[PDB]
């Protein structure tokens, strides 16, 4: 079964553990292209009582740089916030826990805002169908295909 972090049947503990960035998308492509601060490769999620410990690494010249973010629950169900290159809030619009997870993030910095959407998998790659379901959700958010980058081939160190 599938669920939304904002839904009533959400079991946050089940997203604990290993994850991999499969696809990233944004209405500001520069944020996710090479050297962008948001071209983030998720490695693991440690679920706590009121927060999520997210372990990522960014890459440059194929050299991996580790970085962690601690996301705290906000006043709205299913949403977390975290300070990183500005102020961010995010939810998990859809996940089946054991294979894929789709996240939707909003960043606000120095008066500007942009959306970041990601498809993460328990394995380093996911099927065609889930990737297209993700492009459909991006569309619902106003993000077109030219702003959707498949990183499944570049997610290893």
């Amino acid at each position: 079964e599938e669920a939304s972090s904002t839904g009533r049947n959400f079991n946050v503990e089940k997203i604990n553990g290993e994850w991999h960035t499969i696809i990233l998308a944004s209405d500001k492509r520069e944020k996710i292209e090479d050297n962008g601060n948001f071209r983030l490769f998720l490695e693991q999620i440690h679920v706590l009582e009121k927060s999520l410990v997210l372990k990522f690494h960014t890459v440059r010249d194929e050299e991996c740089s580790e970085l962690s973010m601690v996301a705290d629950k906000t006043e709205k169900a299913g949403e977390y916030s975290v300070t990183y290159d500005g102020f961010n809030t995010f939810t998990i619009p859809k996940t089946d826990y054991d294979n894929f997870l789709m996240a939707h993030l909003i960043n606000e910095k120095d008066g500007e805002t942009f959306q970041l959407m990601g498809l993460f998998g328990r394995e380093p790659d996911l099927s065609s169908d889930i990737k297209e379901r993700f492009a459909q959700l991006c569309e619902e958010h106003g993000i077109l295909r030219e702003n959707i980058i498949d990183l499944s081939n570049a997610n290893r160190c």
